[PDB]
């Protein structure tokens, strides 16, 4: 119907952005528990995205997939805005990359079904530019992988360590390089991830930024000696400077890497 503030308990704040914080949170009726995304809106008006936002969450309330998190619904009081989200119990990759250091090929090709599958349908319904990296990633019920992006960014107290700086890893060299971008910007995040839930570390990691960029661009990348070759096929396929010799999700949910060590 329509929401309002007051039909929530408000919990701990999961995560806390520039532009606000997400709390844990239930419905007062139900005890339902959800995630409610409160946005300053005085601080949106700056960064200059307000209406823009208010299309979205149309966009994004359309979407229905298990490894993307799904928005509720929304509301506005006077300073601020609401998403109502879905839960996401066990946290994000990110702590969890940081817990067990790596992960392994079973993990990997599985989350690695997970997200192509989110962007494969996010495509179909003409949904663009995910931002996948693993701290806008979120771990559901059992072990299951969805997509948050959306909202700008949260995180969770923490190391506090490669913070944003965590910029650029993920970001495609024509995107960096002031180019547009069609739908293939997707499948290089895709070799990033990748090759980070393996090895602990993006593949362009660096002290600075003007270094990072010369990486990216220039597509410099080693592997160290434990990944699996037909790892380093995907990955390599999925990063090329030219977004047309990168594959569509399909020949990435096909790879023969992929299918072996997937448990989806
Ligand atoms: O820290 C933890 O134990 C923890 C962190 C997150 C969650 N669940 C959750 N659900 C829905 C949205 C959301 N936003 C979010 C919060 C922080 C970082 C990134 C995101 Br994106 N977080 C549960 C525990």
């Amino acid at each position: 119907r329509q929401w309002a503030l007051e039909d929530f308990e408000i919990g701990r704040p999961l995560g806390k952005g520039k532009f606000g914080n997400v709390y844990l949170a239930r419905e007062k009726q139900s005890k339902f528990i959800l995630a409610l995304k409160v946005l300053f809106k005085a601080q949106l008006e700056k960064a200059g995205v307000e209406h823009q936002l208010r299309r979205e969450v149309e966009i994004q309330s359309h979407l229905r997939h298990p490894n993307i998190l799904r928005l509720y619904g929304y509301f506005h009081d006077a300073t601020r805005v609401y998403l109502i989200l879905e839960y996401a119990p066990l946290g994000t990759v990110y702590r969890e990359l940081q817990k067990l250091s790596k992960f392994d090929e079973q993990r990997t090709a599985t989350y690695i079904t997970e997200l192509a599958n989110a962007l494969s349908y996010c495509h179909s319904k003409r949904v663009i530019h995910r931002d996948i990296k693993p701290e806008n990633l979120l771990l559901g019920s059992a072990g299951e992988l969805k997509i948050a992006d959306f909202g700008w960014s949260v995180h969770a107290p923490s190391s506090r360590r490669d913070t944003l700086c965590g910029t650029l890893d993920y970001l495609p060299p024509e995107m960096i390089e002031g180019r547009m971008h069609d739908e293939k910007v997707d499948l290089w995040s895709l070799g990033v991830l990748c090759y980070e839930f393996l090895v602990g570390k993006p593949p362009f990691e660096a002290n600075t930024y003007q270094e990072t960029y010369k990486r990216i661009s220039r597509v410099e990348f080693t592997f160290p000696d434990f990944v699996t070759e037909g790892a380093r096929d995907l990955i390599s396929r999925l990063l090329k400077h030219n977004p047309s010799q990168r594959p569509m999700l399909r020949e990435v949910l096909e790879h023969p890497w992929i299918t072996a060590n997937s448990s989806k």
